[PDB]
């Protein structure tokens, strides 16, 4: 059965609620983004209206084969009426196609559902500037002060400089990048651009990328592995065995692998600055864990919420334990007492 934090009161609407069968009273199912924990349940057999972004709709049709008649893409930054209720989709700064949803309830209440997001000061100049929000359904993935990590731009600068130095010292090095979902495409795209190569990958991954409206993509990626010196592999292969096995398949073109594992936060962020990061190495294979986050840091979350000044907060992540719930509620009350709302 569908939990309360996925239901929007006073409406026929749910958000990211496809794993509970037919939800009683739901006339429109919203999908914030194409990540498996959120889309769980959708298929060619789904026969209710799905509301989402253009990019999410391309993924639903080509990867899950949802029929075209049930996919309802909405443009961003545009007031739209759905089943008699005004809604707006906003960019969530998460993965491609990911949105926040603003709902303007018939009784005068305004609700913001962040989906998954990485808060940014630029959100302070969206359509959110114009009015009050009574309820905030908040992505609380990293809602504790220990969760620190650098900007995406600093992490990409590190990756580019690391890859360009290695391959300039050894023109026979191959670069490998791990993936297991959409998001974080800048990691492999920026490295391939500095190196003058296309990114090589499986047919399945190429298909996924072709759904994402990335400008000039045909110039950036390929399924011809032999033409490419930046390869994508599933994340589970980014270890010394998997990489050894990969290097064998490359027909003596290469004599070294430099590999990247984009992660979220890890506990080595408590001690080591991005500049000072070192790899794990065995022989001619080196593996960098790089903390490229598509979720808000604690400080970015706190900034956004103290700017928005919501009347009530409903967390959507870390909701399963009394200790997690109690900790989040303590931070929400500090933020409110500090800022005065
Ligand atoms: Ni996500």
């Amino acid at each position: 059965t569908c939990p309360f934090y996925k239901k929007i009161p006073g409406t026929g609407f749910t958000v990211d609620a496809f794993q509970y069968g037919v939800v009683e009273g739901c006339t429109a199912y919203f999908l914030t983004h194409f990540h498996s924990d959120h889309y769980a349940g959708l298929s060619k057999h789904f026969t209710f209206p799905v509301y989402c972004s253009e990019i999410t709709g391309n993924l639903l049709k080509n990867k899950l084969h949802v029929q075209e008649q049930y996919i309802h893409p909405l443009p961003l930054d545009t007031e739209c009426i759905v089943n008699g209720v005004k809604v707006v989709l906003l960019d969530a700064n998460h993965c491609p196609g990911a949105v926040m949803i603003l709902f303007y309830l018939p009784n005068g209440t305004v609700i913001l559902h962040t989906g998954d997001f990485r808060a940014d000061p630029s959100m302070e100049r969206s359509l959110l500037a114009d009015q009050k929000v009574h309820m905030l359904y908040l992505d609380t993935t990293y809602c504790s002060p220990e969760y620190t990590f650098p900007s995406q731009q600093e992490v990409i600068r590190f990756a580019i400089n690391t890859a360009f130095e290695a391959v300039t010292l050894n023109p026979h090095a191959l670069v490998v990048c791990g993936t297991y979902s959409i998001g974080k495409e800048k990691v492999f795209l920026a490295i391939a651009d500095v190196l003058g190569s296309k990114v090589g990958m499986s047919q399945e991954k190429y298909k996924t990328l072709q759904c994402l409206n990335i400008p000039e993509i045909n110039s950036l990626i390929t399924t011809d592995m032999c033409s490419s010196l930046v390869h994508l592999l599933p994340m589970m292969q980014i270890n010394f065995k998997g990489l050894q096995s990969h290097l064998k398949k490359c027909g003596g073109k290469y004599n070294q692998i430099l590999a990247f594992r984009p992660t979220g936060w890890t506990h080595s962020n408590k001690f080591t600055r991005i500049a000072d990061v070192i790899p794990q190495t065995k022989g001619n294979i080196s593996i960098y864990g790089i903390p490229y986050s598509e979720h808000s840091s604690y400080l970015e979350m706190k900034r956004f919420v103290q700017w928005l000044k919501p009347q009530k907060i409903i967390p959507t992540v870390n909701v399963g334990t009394w200790k997690s719930r109690s900790t989040m509620e303590k931070y929400f009350r500090e933020w409110k007492l500090e800022a005065g709302y």
